[PDB]
């Protein structure tokens, strides 16, 4: 035998999950329904999917199906498996669904029996040949008799063996795990493709910061067409938990729903906090077993999560980021001795990622600007996306290359202040309505639309006493026909019902730019 001196041999994350899934194959995944899920019956309902969509050659799949185990089968799957999934939104029309499934180049849909009314409606008008999966629960039979211009799948769940999980598996880390959609200002919406690269960086982060245990129960609060969801998703997967689905009627109830089931750890908008409080259920002590509490979206308010905090007696975190960078970039330990009015949105997880562009057009990078800089945030790093899906327009005016990287225009003020982030507003129109984000313009634009009038105003309205505005409301001139009833009849089918205003008024002028507050203060007095 030769001497020798040295030895060389040829994704981190992905191994830790499947990692996971080994070593808890007999604990908890999922509960969901009044139904609880092992890894082991997890894992044999998304192998069995994995593998009937790979010899299928399918590459994206849209779930159709919410807070239900199919949809969380079906990620499961998609992930296991290097695929793309598409959430739908439980509210989205016939004609909404087409326009996804078109633009995202999608024909496969995972259903439940839940949504078989829904899918029928879409069965009806699509002409192009989709093919449907659902678990070997649902009765696909009469629509498969009625539709066989489309392709019904029922997939047998097999039993897997989690040993062999780490071989019978993935090399492009470029690839697609998810698209999501937000809000277009001209009514077509943006999409967003996020990498399993992307993925992989931010929950290697938050698993590194705030590791949990195979003991921790996750809240799953979040719908599965925002990001948040899919943080909970995977945070609990890496960690071997238990991932607790809140079902659609008890998100108004979401500090019962944590005593009730001790969830240890839990994600949502921080209007929750609020909603809780007005419940009177947030009192102190009330909460023992959450021990991680994150909020992310909007304005994280100081006596908020003073509140909350006081109900747990723990830690309280504040996470920032747009779904362009992948779910969070920025965090914030809440310190209840900082005697300011909002929790800073703090710093990146990495190094390098963040610079801030003042009124000059001066860049400058986080770890540069000094004390009290101020201006728009920019974003980078490996938990930024390309860009949008096949819109170029909106990607050139959003993403730009810099000395070698490519940053991103959040559009979110911020000021360097003791060394973390605090935002301040946008220097644009896109606002959270009850939590979800979306263009004043896109409202204002389909509203144009169905009433014709000439001048037309979108504002937030009403307002909590944290600003938090739970829906809108509609100003438009006194030319127009006052038809209301037709007009929310035609807004109805062209916005989510979040979005819709729910009062609309008919004023000879508007005050002045619109000056949203002027109507705030107006609509304020009575
Ligand atoms: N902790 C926080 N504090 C203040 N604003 C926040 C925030 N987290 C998110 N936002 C706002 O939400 C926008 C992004 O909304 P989004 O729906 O794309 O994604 C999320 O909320 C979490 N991915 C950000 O550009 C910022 O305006």
């Amino acid at each position: 035998y030769g001497v020798v001196h040295n030895q060389f041999i040829n994704c981190e994350t992905r191994h830790s999950i499947l990692a996971a899934i080994q070593a808890n194959r007999h604990a908890p995944a999922l509960w969901v329904k009044q139904k609880t899920y092992t890894y082991q019956e997890m894992t044999d309902m998304a192998l069995s999917l994995s593998d009937y969509w790979h010899l299928q050659g399918v590459q994206r799949v849209a779930i159709l199906s919410v807070r239900d185990l199919a949809a969380y089968s079906a990620i499961w799957a998609s992930y296991l498996g290097g695929m793309t999934y598409i959430p739908l939104n439980a509210r989205a029309t016939t004609e909404q669904i087409q326009e996804t499934l078109i633009a995202t180049q999608c024909d496969s849909i995972m259903v439940d029996a839940q949504q078989l009314s829904r899918l029928s409606s879409l069965l009806e008008t699509c002409i192009d040949r989709l093919h449907i999966y659902a678990l070997p629960d649902v009765d696909v039979e009469p629509l498969r008799q009625q539709y066989p211009q489309h392709t019904f799948h029922t997939v047998q769940i097999t039993e897997q063996d989690v040993e062999l999980l780490v071989v019978k598996y993935l090399d492009n880390e470029h690839e697609y795990a998810y698209i999501m959609q937000t809000s277009g200002s001209t009514g077509k919406p943006k999409r967003i493709a996020v990498s399993y690269s992307n993925l992989h960086c931010y929950i290697s982060q938050i698993d590194k910061l705030f590791p949990l245990n195979a003991q921790d129960r996750v809240g799953q609060y979040s719908d599965l067409t925002f990001d948040l969801s899919v943080h909970d998703i995977f945070y609990s997967l890496i960690s071997g938990a238990c991932l607790y689905v809140v079902p659609e009627l008890a998100k108004l109830s979401p500090a019962e729903f944590i005593h009730h089931h001790q969830l240890t750890v839990w994600l949502s908008v921080p209007t929750v906090i609020e909603l809780a409080l007005q419940r009177q259920t947030l009192t102190p002590h009330s909460l023992p077993s959450l021990r991680l509490s994150f909020f992310c979206g909007q304005a994280l308010l100081h006596d908020l999560a003073e509140q909350w905090q006081q109900a747990t007696q723990q830690p309280v975190i504040n996470l920032y980021g747009p779904t362009e960078c992948t779910i969070a970039v920025t965090y914030h330990r809440f310190v209840a001795h900082s005697g300011m009015a909002s929790v800073p949105i703090g710093r990146a997880f990495e190094e390098e990622c963040l610079a801030i562009i003042n009124e000059q057009g001066e860049l400058m990078r986080f770890e540069s600007a000094p004390e009290g800089y101020r201006g728009e945030l920019l974003l980078s790093g490996k938990q930024l996306v390309k860009g949008y899906l096949n819109d170029p327009l909106n990607t050139q005016s959003a993403f730009f290359q810099h000395e070698g990287r490519l940053w991103y225009r959040s559009g979110d003020i911020v000021t360097k202040s003791n060394g973390v982030l605090i935002h301040l507003g946008r220097r644009d129109h896109q606002v959270k309505i009850a939590g979800q984000r979306v263009e004043l313009e896109e409202i204002e634009t389909v509203v144009r639309r169905v009433t014709q009038a000439h001048s037309v105003a979108i504002v937030p309205w009403p307002l909590s006493e944290s600003g938090y505005a739970s829906g809108t409301v509609a100003f438009v001139d006194t030319h127009t026909q006052w038809q209301p009833d037709l007009w929310l009849s035609q807004c109805k089918q062209q916005l989510n019902p979040t979005f819709v205003p729910k009062r609309w008024y008919a004023i000879e002028q508007l005050p002045r730019k619109t000056d949203i507050k002027a109507l705030q203060q107006q609509l304020a007095s009575q």
